[PDB]
Formats: C-alpha cells, sequence, structure tokens
C-alpha cells in the first residue's frame, strides 16, 4: 500500500543522493560514479572479458561499449581482442587507472565518513540487520 | 571504515534487486525500469520539455534524446518543437501510453506488496525512521 510505495522512494531517494555527492566528491579527477565503478571492478578482477565487466557492474549503463572507448582515448583503460576467441574483447587498466584508482580511493574514503557515518552505534546494527533482512527477501 | 563502506554497499544491493525484481515484474509490457519512470513522470505532469524530463527523471540515462526516440516509435510517447523557442522539444504521453500506464499500475502495485512487505509494522516505522534521518544528512 502507501507504506510499501513510501519506503520504495525513500530506499531510491538516499541512493540517488549518495550517487549525487560521490559525482561530487570524484568530479575533480574528470570521472563520473559509472567510469568509477569499472575502475574499481578492473582494479580487483585481472584482465577480464567486456561480458565479464558487464556481469560484475552492479548496474550496467545503456552504452557500454561506447563508455568503455571514450575510457580507451582517456587513457585510463586498454582492449584487445583474445587470441582464443576472435569475436571477444579483454580489458584491464591501464598504468594511469592503476594510478587513478590510488588518488581517488582518498575522496572515496572522504565520501563514506562524510555521507554514510550520520548514524550513532546503535543505529548501525539496526539498519545493518533491516538491511540484511530486506536482501535475503529480494533475492 | 569498514562499517560505513559496509552500508553503502548494502543500500546499494538493496536498491539494485528492486530493479532487478520490478523489470522482471514489468517484462511482460516491453519496457524496463527507465521507460516505466518516464511514463510516470510524464502521466503526472502534462507535456513538459525534454530539460524538465531530464530534471525529473531521479535518475538521467546516458541516451534519453534516443531512448525517447524509441518511445517515440513504439508509440508510447510523441515529441514536438515549443512554437515559441525552436530550439526546444515538447513531449507528451499518447493514448497508447496513457492506457500503457494503466495496464502496469497493476504489475506495480503487486510489485511494491511483493517486495516492500516483509518488515513488521514495528520494523516499518523504525526504518522509516533512519531513512528519513539520511536523508536530512545527505541534501
Amino acid at each position: 500500500g502507501m507504506n510499501n510505495r513510501e519506503l520504495y522512494g525513500n530506499i531510491r531517494d538516499v541512493y540517488h543522493l549518495l550517487q549525487k555527492n560521490l559525482d561530487k566528491a570524484i568530479e575533480q579527477y574528470d570521472i563520473s560514479y559509472v567510469q568509477f565503478g569499472v575502475i574499481q571492478v578492473l582494479a580487483k578482477s585481472g584482465k577480464v572479458s567486456m561480458s565479464k565487466l558487464i556481469e560484475n557492474m552492479g548496474c550496467v549503463p545503456s552504452n557500454m561499449t561506447t563508455m568503455i572507448q571514450r575510457m580507451k582515448r582517456d587513457g585510463y583503460v586498454m582492449t584487445e581482442k583474445n587470441p582464443n576467441d576472435q569475436r571477444e574483447t579483454l580489458v584491464y587498466l591501464t598504468k594511469k587507472g592503476e594510478e587513478t584508482k590510488k588518488q581517488v580511493d582518498v575522496q572515496y574514503s572522504d565520501f563514506l565518513k562524510e555521507n554514510c557515518g550520520c548514524f550513532t552505534k546503535e543505529e548501525e546494527g539496526i539498519l545493518e540487520d533491516l538491511l540484511l533482512k530486506w536482501k535475503k527477501h529480494l533475492n
């Protein structure tokens, strides 16, 4: 009902304020949350496939191939055809992108503190329980 | 720290499971959350501008103009140049899109119940308080 609808709305609003505030925080590095996400994904995993990257993206945009090409010319990522399967593209961080991650992690750390630090320790425990209960229900 | 980072992660994960589950729910109507969003925005407001629509989108995709053209050929929305300002495009729902909203609202109502109804009434009140506290902090 209106209680369920009000809850869906509150969770989206908080999520959207968090992306807005993260984008503000990483602004200086000429990247947005979407490019930042790719850099985080590609640092953890090694040289993965385009498909693996799309799968590992928590949220996939409506222009991945275009968006990666932009990152390719910018010098953050490098793409190459897999010598085994010619219809597959492997993607990985360049030295510059590796260095860009290091520099952005400092602003990201500050982002999490300044934006996810408003609750008391008691409230954090309550919020954690409730959000994990919600995950189990949805998957 | 790790508490702040774990909280950011939990809120994103729940949000992403909600879009996944909504897309599954509205699948039959040949639309995704992004097209559904536009239909909801355009039903509430009347004939708005492309800019107004982009602003009123809680989350704006990386291909609005392309994505609206797709909805234009599909017959959900209609676009026209404003006779006052020629460099401005006005957008609005067609009869089909108006009818599509009616039919999707039934599945959306079921989506909210099946996905945002897992908490007790006591928990709903606690979750509401915590999420509103988070909004005030972020804006």
